[PDB]
């Protein structure tokens, strides 16, 4: 069909845009972050096991103002220096399974983990994790935390024929990102049954109506970006025109 | 008419493509090192006197890698901590009479001076500068020099239709990218008379030849973007098609 192929173009044009958006703001601001906790990581292993010393580091407004929290868990006693004014750890908090711990723990470098939940906020989140080292000692790891709030912004910010959206996933399909928030935490197949996780244009029909539906990925963080739009409507508006 | 005007859309057009270029360069990570140079300074006053503290934090990698050179004079004494392996103060060197410095002890606050000669590796540069303070006094301040070599690839990568180019100037019209390597550190109104430093569109004539100017601000560094052809290639360029 050369109106469907419209659509389809068009749909290709919002679906590059948004790829684009997440990589000039989320993505830009990732990679600056990652040079500040890369680097307060460097300065603490000047003295790793001197919690005075992390605490106060922790504590630097600006640095303290760039995340959503910082954290040093140690793994002889699993302690916790933090810099969150609001939240203390419980007594069954073990830093050394926390996914940030694991992953720097495994990576032996700077990791930037998959969504979670948060403990302090129950919000979903990623951090930043470090591995402490002392003289090639691992003693501990870090978590710099990071809010995905600019993916909703994002996601709540563009209309397709008013009759589509957008929305982000993880690499396995669990939403991040949608307008209606009741879908994130959940696969993207309990809202659109019959759909492959992978680059292309798929065609649907889902109780009754017709929809396209094409994925970017977002390779760094390995996220996918994906627009759905009724086609019948769509139909409407490009043929109208 | 028709032939100049679409002359004046399509160099146009380059001049807005090198403004969103600038900001999403060179401008990013400005604001990317801003934080990195802030949380360095911040936690530098945990301990502001105490120089080998100091100089184990300016030799940590990372910070060590995202900076041309990096250091801190001081007030009372005119030493400097650095961390350049190419570099030394010599007897004639005193940090206070240094523009990173002035600025900074003038603003109380993190600022970005203006292009200046770089007194170790004699190229333009600019300098990041933070004031350092311990129990509310000021004991000196830092610098963290930042290369302009993105401003050199952006106009090394773009000609208007083969009968001009893109150069870039300091709010006082001093030039710091040109095609031509020779130009910088000149004033462009030595190869460019009779334009003035103002954004619009201005023709001029130049020894037998008339040349189309447009100037664009980046207001954040107050640098401007210049655009200019040479007006009779241009046209036999643009009437042909
Ligand atoms: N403050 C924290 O909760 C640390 C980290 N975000 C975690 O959930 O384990
Ligand atoms: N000491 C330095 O090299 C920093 C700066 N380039 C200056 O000229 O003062
Ligand atoms: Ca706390
Ligand atoms: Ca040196």
């Amino acid at each position: 069909g050369s109106v469907r192929e419209e659509i389809e173009s068009l749909v290709q044009d919002s679906l590059m845009e948004m790829v684009k958006g997440v990589k000039n703001t989320i993505e830009s601001d990732l990679a600056s972050k990652k040079g500040l906790a890369q680097s307060t990581t460097e300065i603490l292993q000047l003295d790793p096991t001197n919690k005075a010393f992390a605490k106060s580091v922790l504590e630097s407004p600006n640095l303290k103002g760039s995340f959503l929290a910082i954290g040093l868990g140690y793994e002889s006693d699993a302690t916790v220096v933090e810099n969150d004014d609001g939240w203390e750890p419980n007594a069954d908090y073990d830093p050394r399974k926390r996914p940030w711990y694991v992953d720097a723990k495994r990576e032996r470098k700077l990791v930037v983990t998959e969504p979670y939940v948060d403990i302090s906020t129950k919000k979903i989140i990623i951090s930043i994790g470090t591995p402490v080292y002392q003289q090639s000692n691992f003693v501990g790891a870090m978590f710099y935390d990071v809010e995905l709030t600019q993916l909703a912004q994002l996601v709540n910010s563009v209309n397709l024929f008013d009759a589509g959206y957008l929305f982000i996933t993880t690499k396995d399909g669990v939403t991040i990102a949608h307008p209606n928030a009741e879908n994130n935490g959940e696969k993207f197949s309990q809202f659109l049954p019959n759909v492959d996780l992978k680059e292309g244009t798929q065609r649907i029909e889902l109780d009754g109506k017709y929809y396209l539906v094409k994925f970017a990925q977002v390779p760094s963080e390995s996220w996918y970006i994906g627009a759905v739009v009724d086609e019948s409507i769509a139909f409407a508006m490009v043929d109208d025109l």
